[PDB]
């Protein structure tokens, strides 16, 4: 029931874990859509191809060229959306949105889509492309897919803050003896649920298993995406990286209390 | 093991096979996508918000922007790609790809990315939707969906030119003679095998459920995109767009044969 216009529907436990769940079905379709594609090494070299004025690889100057383009249509105004290059955006032409406050001022500032592109690259390409090879051909075609990609988990990663500020004033009390203690590993264990993960793995499995293999054949029944390594995309990577955000919300928020917390120091 | 660099691979009407069906997930994932916003109608509303320069709805404004990026990198270079404002690209800034010769000199003229967008919006919008209603903080959301799925129905119905050029070079000896006596009907019916027409649509609505239901609730099993409105989808108008594209190419073969077919004469 999550709508934006409402911040009681968005910090609602169970709308996110809902809207969590439904993000395990775009991420899986993403990596499906690169599995398309070999490894395509040529796409993150640092400055292959001399681009006038730019420095990066490939694939960080098409995502820069469509954030720029979103920023114009507003897509970062949104709390659910985190930009890759902060800096880099521009004033949207259309008139904004004005959403409710729901975050707390500073959470703009939460922003890990660095350890993001750094793991997408390094950990996850290598094992969704069907092969190693580099295909002049689909340099462009490769790019956008991995663009998809990164999207679907950085807004996913991201939404911790949503789960973070829902956590926090379920319990007040508690949380803000966490964060003037600094209790960071008090904060994780609030907000972790091992039960949970676990499940979220094995629905994972079988997600990759049904959306990634054709449902004509039953000869060559083997799904385009490896389901273990969707797994592990989860265990190793969003799951770490989503807590990492959440805890690093909370650490801050004191910033935008009231100081009514004397109440409960 | 199509290779856009081996014209043999590409006019091979076995690997077109199967490449028109890995499109068929293409196509599921991205409507599936699009299921989970409203049938926004100011998206594709006629001059609705204030943007410079401009005469069309904000979705022909967005894709206008995307293809004009993707232009100056070498997007439409590519024989598998058509695109919707071919007037309006820009220069690449990356030297070509250079791709050998494998369709017709005059195949960038055929082009019905027109028809594509109204029976898009007017037919397949309102029933892949969630719900009738706007919502202004999903503007971008929904019409970047839409690209996604304009594109990749785009790319399937123009391949159709592909089918067309393997085909014209698996019997030369039979077409010209049509070509020749300018017979649509003979040239439709040499090219339609409508068995295949009922096997692809039946293997649609197991593919609408499989990617669609989510697997671990696999009684009410209720498909995020009904299994009938993907299959018409393919009925009323891509597979007969396909077909169009296809006589359309046909018919102006003879452009691209030296005069010899005087033999068939
Ligand atoms: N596959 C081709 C054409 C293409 C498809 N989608 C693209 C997006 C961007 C650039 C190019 C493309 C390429 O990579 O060049
Ligand atoms: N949902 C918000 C933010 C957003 C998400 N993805 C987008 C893509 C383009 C533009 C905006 C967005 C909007 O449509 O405004
Ligand atoms: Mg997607
Ligand atoms: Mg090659
Ligand atoms: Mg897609």
């Amino acid at each position: 029931s999550m709508d934006f216009m409402k911040p009681e529907t968005v910090l609602d436990l169970a709308n996110i874990r809902q809207a969590l769940v439904r993000m395990e079905d775009t991420i899986v379709f993403d990596l499906i859509e690169r599995s398309q594609f070999f490894s395509s090494p040529s796409v993150y070299e640092k400055n292959k191809y001399n681009i006038p004025n730019f420095d990066g690889t490939f694939l960080e100057w098409a995502l820069l060229q469509l954030e720029v383009a979103h920023s114009q249509i507003r897509r970062y105004e949104a709390p659910d959306e985190t930009p890759f290059f902060p800096d880099q955006l521009k004033t949207p032409i259309l008139p904004p949105i004005n959403y409710p406050k729901i975050l707390a001022k500073y959470s703009d500032e939460i922003n890990v889509n660095s350890e993001i592109m750094k793991f997408y690259v390094d950990e996850i390409v290598p094992q969704v492309s069907c092969g190693q090879g580099d295909q002049k051909e689909n340099l462009g075609s490769a790019s956008t897919c991995d663009i998809e990609c990164l999207q679907a988990i950085s807004r996913r990663i991201h939404f911790g803050k949503f789960v973070a500020e829902a956590k926090y004033q379920s319990d007040k009390p508690l949380y803000i003896k966490l964060i003037l203690d600094k209790d960071v590993k008090g904060i994780e264990n609030s907000i972790t649920n091992s039960a949970v993960e676990q499940k979220i793995l094995e629905r994972l499995i079988v997600k990759a298993e049904s959306y990634g293999v054709d449902p004509s054949l039953k000869q060559n029944v083997q799904s385009k995406v490896k389901p273990e390594v969707i797994a592990k995309l989860y265990k190793d990577w969003i799951i770490p990286l989503t807590k990492k955000v959440e805890i690093d919300y909370l650490l801050r928020r004191l910033e935008d209390e009231d100081v009514e917390l004397v109440e409960k120091y």
